[PDB]
């Protein structure tokens, strides 16, 4: 199994200065067919995580050029030249090269102290101990049965992982082995929709949950989201 190591845990650097973060894996995130699937998330708190960084080193479209990192085997470096406010948020590190793809700790960039396309999701769900919930994911201003669907879980003490994928074609769903496919992923193509379903419920599964959405990064599809999200919590 791969683990994903991501240094630091947070770093300060004030506005202009040089920003570097290394991401270094457990053994070569290569894949065999000679591509390396390796991307760059920014986490603006409060907001949804977007994508910087698709394969290596090619920058998602929109992304100001101050943002540029490469790497290969392990080792893999970002860099940020001339930081601004608007780069100000948690940033992580994401294999999608080995199943199951894996995630970084993160890392929290702050600062040194001194001197239109979218996809709706379900309302918050308060639940008991064991009872199920599924999540709607509504798909709108692309084509939805051209991208994957992913489902991403977030809480602020396991941070991020990955739950499983699906092809909207012939429901080609490929769940963590964590999640032992406990969880369901379906697609009604009707009114281009992914739901998402899980029964049973621990304090741990309390969190919040992303649908994976958005492409190109080349013969691979839907990678980022690039979406609102939705707050899960178990009530005792």
């Amino acid at each position: 199994d791969i683990v994903m190591t991501q240094t630091p845990s947070s770093l300060p650097v004030s506005l202009g200065d040089q920003a570097s973060i290394s991401c270094r894996s457990s053994q070569s995130i290569v894949h065999s067919n000679g591509n390396t699937y390796l991307e760059w998330y920014l986490q603006k708190p409060g907001q949804s995580p977007k994508l910087l960084i698709y394969k290596v080193s090619n920058r998602f479209s929109g992304v100001p050029d101050r943002f540029s990192g490469s790497g290969s085997g392990t080792d893999f470096t970002l860099k940020i030249s001339r930081v601004e406010a608007e780069d100000l948020g948690i940033y992580y590190c994401f294999q999608g090269s080995l199943v199951p793809p894996t995630f970084g700790a993160g890392t929290k960039l702050e600062l040194k102290r001194g001197g239109q396309v979218q996809l709706q999701q379900s309302g918050p769900e308060d639940v008991k101990p064991g009872a199920s919930v599924k999540i709607s994911c509504k798909a709108s201003g692309y084509t939805f049965t051209d991208y994957y669907m992913n489902w991403v879980k977030q809480s602020p003490g396991k941070g991020l992982e990955w739950i499983g994928d699906i092809n909207p074609n012939n429901g080609g769903t490929s769940y963590n082995q964590k999640f032992k496919g406990r969880a369901t992923l379906t697609v009604d193509k009707s009114s281009s929709t992914a739901y998402m379903e899980l029964r049973s419920l621990t304090s741990e599964d309390s969190s919040v949950y992303y649908c994976a959405a958005s492409s190109p990064y080349s013969m691979r599809a839907a990678m980022d989201y690039w979406g609102q999200g939705t707050t899960v919590t178990v009530s005792a």
